[PDB]
């Protein structure tokens, strides 16, 4: 090992422990955070071979196997549900089909699950920011039946309710309504799982989506009529869930009907100087993606990974640039972040990928911040890591905790801590991530940045 590397490793251990100190000291200063819009229920089933075989043969093995090779768009029958699961098994392929039959949804609910946890980017971040970081959190919950409300952890997590004409803020367990259970059913299977002659080449999972409301970005009445009163109780906002929007809907409505309401919400946030952070998850519809980019000028900040930034470069950059960004090639990423900032004028862009983060911020001049991350080799959990990274950096920077680079360092600590432990309960547990070595390949990659930019 070179002396310059050994010196850099020691420098980063220092910056990492200092950035953790700054984050613990500033997070208590955040008056409140608003999380919207997507909250649902995630039901996880660890598939059982004998159970699956018995259900396939119950419904007719022949037609179910026909469906494996002729897969439909949506689940319209129990046979299509089982055929889709076996297809995911045969291919070792992550798949998600929408359940458009109420009868299939009764079958799914009856079949059950092994564990139940909150889903949706606003839902899981309410448990992190409210439950773990102890930040007062207002979360949008489109439908809040008992099964949905109990998935929130204890802490300063709140939903708005109307006591006549006045808006109150209560824990979700105290605001249960006669509303729909929005369940995404997740069927996991290991490598080598076998059913009949079908054998998985990889571990993966098949998702049956039985959630009509988050698919339309449904906004509950408290958020459509009391948004201004809600805004007065928060300092920051994180917006997510718009990636599902379709160009057209069977009732004659379009994505514009939803984005118009989002735009009104942003206007209210900006009138109160609330800092907003948009999670720009992969948006399949290219027109909707273009409109989301046209909405970014009203956001304070936006976060994305290599796949999400490449997807955006497909509509405002060039094709070859997108491919380089997809592979995480750091100079093409930097160009892409400037292409995005030129197009929108947004104040802050946070890029995150395996090994390093980048933050491009605009002030009197554009500043670029770089951080090598802490990689857990065999993580106990990978769900919600990307949202954890993007939300943690935004909240600690705009909470005042040490600056931009330090906010990136805290997010890297939170990501590793979550990966090591599966699920966090208290923010002090993130100190354990200081034990994870910093990525040395990214540490030496910063040498290329200094030669090209100085």
């Amino acid at each position: 090992m070179k002396e310059s590397l050994k010196d850099r490793i020691r420098l980063w251990k220092r910056l990492y422990v200092n950035a953790f100190e700054n984050a613990l000291n500033a997070i208590p200063n955040v008056k409140g955070v608003l999380l919207a819009y997507n909250t649902n229920i995630d039901a996880i089933k660890y598939l059982d071979a004998d159970d699956l075989e018995k259900r396939v043969t119950e419904k007719g093995k022949e037609k179910v196997f026909e469906i494996i090779e002729n897969p439909p768009e949506k689940i319209s029958s129990i046979e299509e549900l089982l055929g889709g699961i076996l297809r995911s098994i045969k291919l070792g392929k992550a798949m998600e089909w929408f359940v458009e039959s109420e009868e299939v949804r009764r079958y799914l609910r009856e079949w059950g699950w092994d564990e139940l946890r909150i889903g949706g980017q606003a839902g899981i971040m309410a448990n992190l920011l409210g439950g773990v970081y102890r930040i007062p959190t207002i979360v949008h919950v489109p439908q809040n039946p008992k099964l949905q409300a109990e998935l929130f952890v204890d802490g300063p997590i709140y939903v708005p309710v109307f006591e006549g004409n006045k808006l109150k803020l209560v824990h979700p367990k105290d605001a249960i309504a006669e509303e729909e259970e929005l369940i995404h059913y997740i069927y996991e299977f290991p490598r080598g799982f076998q059913v009949f002659d079908v054998q998985a080449p990889r571990e993966n999972r098949f998702i049956a989506n039985a959630d009509d409301y988050n698919a339309r970005v449904y906004m509950r009445r408290e958020f459509r009529e009391g948004f201004e009163e809600i805004t007065r109780n928060v300092e920051l906002a994180i917006i997510s869930g718009l990636q599902v929007l379709k160009e057209y809907y069977p009732d004659g409505t379009t994505y514009k009907d939803v984005l118009d309401r989002v735009e009104s919400h942003l206007n209210i946030l900006n009138r109160y100087n609330v800092k907003s952070h948009f999670e720009f998850a992969y948006t399949a519809n290219r027109r909707v993606r273009e409109a989301l980019v046209e909405l970014l000028p009203k956001f304070t900040s936006v976060g994305l990974n290599e796949v999400e930034l490449a997807s955006i470069m497909e509509i405002i950059g060039d094709e070859e640039l997108a491919k380089e960004v997809l592979e995480g090639h750091i100079f093409s990423v930097i160009d892409a972040m400037n292409v995005l900032m030129d197009e929108t004028g947004i104040e802050r862009i946070h890029f995150h990928t395996y090994g390093y983060y980048l933050a491009l911020t605009q002030g009197g001049g554009r500043q670029l911040a770089f951080v090598p991350t802490k990689i857990v080799a065999s993580p106990k959990s990978t769900v919600g890591i990307g949202d954890t990274i993007s939300s943690s950096a935004f909240v600690s920077e705009f909470g005042g905790g040490g600056g931009v680079r330090d906010a990136l360092l805290f997010a890297s600590l939170a990501a590793a801590a979550k990966a090591m432990k599966g699920n966090l309960e208290r923010i002090e547990q993130i100190r354990d991530a200081l034990s994870v070595p910093t990525n040395e390949r990214a540490i030496v990659l910063e040498e290329e940045l200094e030669k090209e930019f100085t």
